[PDB]
């Protein structure tokens, strides 16, 4: 009787209870699934992202391969002092050079006023 | 007694439905499940990868380091022609060089027959 | 008889389900949060990725190096020919040296017959 129409009653107010959990429920499992997805296509996308800086990595230089260049670099440097102190022997031995030029016109035209001398005195010696 | 029936006839369809989403509930979740689980792999994963890419990017050369060098280089190279007519001026030292020891000589033979030609004047006087 | 029955049904049914929705919200919580630290996790990625992307725009690439190194070992052979020359420098230095000193040669042997020939000239307007 009554027992039965509380029975009753109480199984509907459970029933419509586990009817709006269930629609909440629903609506969690939506909102989940949807960005589970959206983090999955996110980590896709990063994924490619990483490929491409391990890959533009494969072309940057290396830092020993620059810096045994500086190293040659500053060794070709010091060479450059090496020889550029062979730049003013040259513009030393080029008035020196001349110098010594100058001395040989000069001596040159010792001997051709000599040469005259004794032309002159093996005339006179031959005049007696 | 068709009361009570009717009641308990709504809810055993109710209760059917009730079952019927909890099933729909369960395998949905269970592949969001699924998903994220990935999804935690995938990004963790990335993160590693991530990382592998920062130190790799450590041993790579910093830009400003290249372009000292490159501009270093250049420099040197512009000290390097610059050393080109030095030696220019050399081949021209070496054959006025060569004009000068081709002189002294004829300068030395010239003398040479001078001294022989005064023995020979001297001679005459004493004689004389 | 045949009510009560499939009341008693129910109810035991109504309690199975009350289980299984409960079960069902703590699974739902966990996935939820899982998602959400996968969410966070991803998007700190992607913020490291742009930092690694603006890391790798300060590097060199591997031609400019290359290159740098092709212009070094010219530097080089470029060099070391003309080491080789700047050796005959010494080579007219010390032959200048000898030049110098043969001049010098010269020079006195000069003076000497200037000499002589002083003498001759005298000797004879002394006839
Ligand atoms: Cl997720
Ligand atoms: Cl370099
Ligand atoms: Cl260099
Ligand atoms: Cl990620
Ligand atoms: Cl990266």
């Amino acid at each position: 009787m009554k027992q039965i129409e509380d029975k009753i009653e109480e199984i509907l107010s459970k029933i419509y209870h586990i009817e709006n959990e269930i629609a909440r429920i629903k609506k969690l499992i939506q909102n989940v699934d949807v960005r589970s997805t959206e983090n999955a296509a996110r980590s896709r996308a990063n994924e490619q992202k990483i490929a491409e800086n391990k890959k533009a990595i494969e072309n940057k230089a290396d830092k020993a391969d620059v810096e045994k260049n500086r190293a040659d670099i500053a060794a070709n440097s010091r060479a450059i002092a090496t020889f550029r102190s062979s730049s003013q022997n040259i513009a030393a031995l080029t008035t020196k050079m001349k110098q010594i030029e100058d001395k040989i016109e000069e001596i040159l035209s010792k001997i051709y006023h000599i040469e005259n001398e004794i032309a002159r005195i093996k005339k006179l010696i031959k005049l007696h």
